[PDB]
């Protein structure tokens, strides 16, 4: 047969974890990828991907990252691969001139997580491979970490087929029709039906969400990282050297302390280039500013980590307006569930926006608060 209860489209982060917590419960789903997932192609590759709770973006990030956390622990628990590590994650900037150390801040108190917060050389006398200015500020969350993305989505497709999830690689989905009873995806070796459908095509949601009749501003970025060699006895896990997400004089950075000397991994928020996911160059150091923009803040804030590097990746963000992600049915088929606009902050919550998606599609609503991720907003009008 190739009718299935769920169809899910994009098999990747959120894909990936809305296939697992529907084939766990019963539903007989198919996962349809154009690549084999994990890959690196999308948007979940680069090892590491930070998660930390003292979300200033919004009140309703916070339950929904608390949750997650949640579920990543739970994940820990059933597969055999590594899922989370409790690095912490250090936030700093210049004191009175960066919103986002003073929405970090904010938020850790109105919502009573635990931290600690540093003034200048506080920062070095705790990490020795940081420096910043006496002006910086920093609040450090102890209780947060890194969560091994590949990881993530490997356990959640090898248990989400052990219930019974099938799953379809080298197959993009080329069209789809809908109506209320019968979904239909249309690909070049054949169609397959379900009652219900998941769209989660990560930066191709912004070319492809049109066959289903959406129209929303969805804008692909190219970001890459790059792994470093650096001290280890400063800049290992095993010193505890915390992840990070910092702003600066040009904006904001993100990085990781080496696991098993990978080296230090650091990528540049700030700037990406817009670019179509079939054509954008894979190549880490086909731009200049790919390995010039990191080196920029290493050699001042992390002097010791500005060594060889070692390897990159590109990797694309999906940005809305706002930046805040689209989760919703869609208007006409409330058999229909979509998970788009990630904007570069998502992997964090796959777990929740996983077990959001199968609620979703299994019930038409969710125990979650959605509401600031809806496709009727004004920002995306
Ligand atoms: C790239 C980036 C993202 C990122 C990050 C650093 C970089 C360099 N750091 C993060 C961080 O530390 N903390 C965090 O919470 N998130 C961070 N991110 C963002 C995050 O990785 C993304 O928001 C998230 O991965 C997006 O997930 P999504 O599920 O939306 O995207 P995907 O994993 O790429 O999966 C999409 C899948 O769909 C398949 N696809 C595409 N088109 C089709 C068609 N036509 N048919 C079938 N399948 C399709 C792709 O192949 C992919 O598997
Ligand atoms: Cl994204």
């Amino acid at each position: 047969s190739t009718h299935f209860d769920v169809i899910v489209v994009g098999a990747g982060s959120m894909g990936m974890a809305a296939g697992y917590y529907l084939a766990k419960q019963g539903v007989k789903t198919l996962l349809v990828d154009s690549f084999d997932p994990p890959h690196t192609n999308g948007s979940h590759h680069g090892d590491t991907r930070i998660i930390r709770h003292a979300y200033g973006e919004g009140r309703e990030y916070v339950p929904f990252a608390l949750r997650a956390q949640e579920l990543w622990y739970e994940l820990e628990k059933e597969t055999h691969h590594k899922i989370f590590t409790q690095t912490g994650v250090l936030v700093y900037g210049p004191k009175g001139g960066s919103a986002f150390v003073s929405e970090t801040m904010e938020a850790a108190n109105i919502h009573s997580l635990e931290h600690e917060l540093f003034e200048g050389k506080q920062l070095t006398d705790r990490w020795a491979g940081v420096e910043v200015p006496d002006n910086y500020e920093a609040i450090f969350e102890p209780n947060s970490g890194v969560l091994f993305s590949e990881n993530c989505i490997q356990a959640y497709r090898e248990l989400a087929e052990a219930h019974g999830a099938t799953v379809l690689t080298y197959t993009p989905v080329e069209d789809f029709e809908v109506t209320e009873d019968l979904v239909t995806i249309k690909t070049a070796k054949g169609s397959y039906t379900a009652n219900k459908l998941v769209v989660s095509m990560g930066a191709w949601n912004s070319k492809l969400l049109s066959k289903l009749d959406v129209e929303i501003p969805l804008q692909p970025y190219r970001q890459v990282v790059g792994f470093f060699e650096c001290d280890e006895a400063k800049y290992s896990n095993n010193a505890h050297y915390p992840a990070f997400m910092v702003e600066v004089e040009n904006g904001i950075y993100y990085g990781f302390p080496s696991f098993g000397g990978s080296g230090l991994k650091i990528g540049y928020h700030s700037y990406g280039q817009q670019i179509d996911p079939d054509t954008i160059n894979r190549e880490f150091g086909a731009y200049p500013e790919d390995e010039a923009n990191l080196r920029k803040f290493l050699e001042q804030y992390m002097p010791g980590a500005n060594g060889e590097l070692k390897k990159g990746a590109v990797c694309m963000y999906t940005k809305t307006p706002d930046e805040h992600f689209v989760i919703d049915l869609h208007p006409k088929y409330s058999n229909v569930a979509i998970a788009a606009g990630f904007s570069g902050h998502g992997f964090k919550f796959s777990s929740v926006v996983g077990e959001t998606l199968a609620q979703l599609a299994t019930t038409g609503k969710t125990e979650h608060d959605i509401s600031i991720f809806s496709l009727n907003r004004d920002a995306l009008k």
